[PDB]
């Protein structure tokens, strides 16, 4: 198990524009297109993203390309962020993957905002951190995905994904 396999499970794979769980236009493997209620605006973003006139449909290869770019952006976002970086550095390879998963899903600014859990994280207060992350919109909105990431963070094992 690695960060790629982890997110592939969490996000799934769709070759056609779709709406995330919050109503947003998405494609491939969890790649947000726009937060705009316009399908045309989504087909626009997609073509700009892909380099061509997709008529809203991409190939597996094209989805993997976006995915590669998105994991890379998540990792660089973490390392460049003053709040995220030290948490990251302080952790083990498994727990690190869980942070990257949260950043990919919620953006660097969003995760950076979890002040209290980042501190519990850094201090290794595992159980308490799991209880706190559960108290969130994120968990309430996507509970099954949240439980797996939170468990990964909590235990440092890939159990939830096996
Ligand atoms: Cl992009
Ligand atoms: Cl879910």
């Amino acid at each position: 198990m690695n960060i790629f396999e982890m997110l592939r499970i969490d996000e799934g794979l769709r070759l056609k524009i779709y709406k995330d769980t919050e109503g947003y236009y998405t494609i491939g493997i969890g790649h947000l297109l726009t937060k705009s209620p316009s399908l045309n605006a989504a087909k626009s973003e997609l073509d700009k993203a892909i380099g061509r006139n997709t008529n809203g449909v991409i190939t597996k290869d094209e989805a993997e390309k976006l995915f590669n770019q998105d994991v890379d952006a998540a990792v660089r976002g973490i390392l460049r962020n003053a709040k995220l970086k030290p948490v990251y550095d302080s952790l083990d390879a498994v727990r690190r993957a869980a942070l990257i998963n949260m950043v990919f899903q919620m953006g660097e600014t969003g995760v950076a905002g979890f002040t209290n859990s980042l501190r519990m994280l850094q201090q290794k207060r595992w159980d308490e951190m799991a209880v706190n992350l559960a108290k969130s919109r994120w968990y309430n909105q996507t509970p099954n995905r949240a439980k797996r990431v939170i468990t990964t963070a909590r235990t440092g094992t890939w159990d939830a994904y096996k």
